[PDB]
């Protein structure tokens, strides 16, 4: 059956390195340029990483589909948000990159947003990272933590469960990648959030961010901020909203 023009030759592509294990390569793609690949277990319908390009989601670059099938995209230095969160680098991040990072991930979104598509897996470990903190969107392809209640329990999934998970994200950036609902099951977190409850401030977190994070994680996911809102905000946050910012201990 007729391929179309993402298709490429099942071995025009050299792996070398591999990376994870469903599983995924570092490689070289016609001996010039380096990408990653991640290989599927028995991209059928991959009509999603193909109708979207922007700067801020990882690029699509090409398919092979034959089992087993392979999405080749853009190859990102740093691997995933969380690893890079938890490893060496989160001692020394501060709120202005945490904030400044949390910028592109809005951007991405925003774009998925326009396009009205929706990501329904937005967490750390789907945000990849590159050279000079540039972060990218990834993974279109239980995290019952980073899923508004409406999506978890009702299976709506919209832009507005993806905010809630945005606002998830925004402490996993400020507690440097910490496991979110600390000491909490999932069991208890779906009940206690039903009930109303929400994560307090981070530690040295201004309220200013906290109040955005309750904002994404309002009941009515209607009343919830859009993602060109939450962009907007965090470009502009150390101008606009916390312009006496002074860093501290940990952010
Ligand atoms: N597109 C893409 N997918 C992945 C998955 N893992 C990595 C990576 C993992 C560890 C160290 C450096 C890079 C990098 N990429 N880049």
């Amino acid at each position: 059956l007729a391929k179309d023009a993402w298709e490429i030759p099942r071995e025009s592509l050299r792996l070398e390195v591999k990376l994870g294990q469903g599983e995924v390569w570092m490689g070289t793609w016609n001996g010039t340029t380096r990408v990653a690949i991640k290989t599927l277990k028995p991209l059928q319908e991959a009509q999603v990483m193909k109708k979207l390009r922007h700067e801020k989601l990882v690029q699509l670059y090409a398919v092979v589909s034959e089992e087993p099938i392979y999405i080749v995209t853009e190859y990102m230095s740093k691997g995933s948000l969380l690893d890079f969160l938890k490893g060496e680098m989160g001692k020394y991040l501060r709120l202005p990159q945490l904030v400044d990072m949390a910028a592109q991930i809005a951007s991405g979104m925003a774009y998925v947003e326009r396009m009205n598509y929706v990501h329904r897996d937005l967490r750390a470990a789907n945000i990849l990272v590159g050279e000079n903190l540039v972060c990218k969107v990834a993974d279109f392809g239980f995290p019952i933590k980073w899923t508004a209640p409406e999506a978890a329990l009702y299976g709506r999934f919209t832009i507005k469960s993806d905010v809630w998970s945005f606002g998830i994200l925004l402490t996993e950036l400020t507690t440097k990648g910490r496991v979110p609902y600390p000491g909490m099951v999932n069991r208890e977190v779906l009940d206690q959030v039903e009930r109303g409850y929400r994560m307090p401030c981070p530690p040295e977190c201004p309220e200013s961010l906290h109040d955005l994070m309750c904002q994404c994680w309002r009941k009515d996911p209607e009343e919830r901020p859009t993602f060109e809102y939450l962009q907007a905000f965090l470009e502009d946050y150390f101008t606009s909203t916390e312009p006496q910012y002074q860093p501290g201990e940990n952010l």
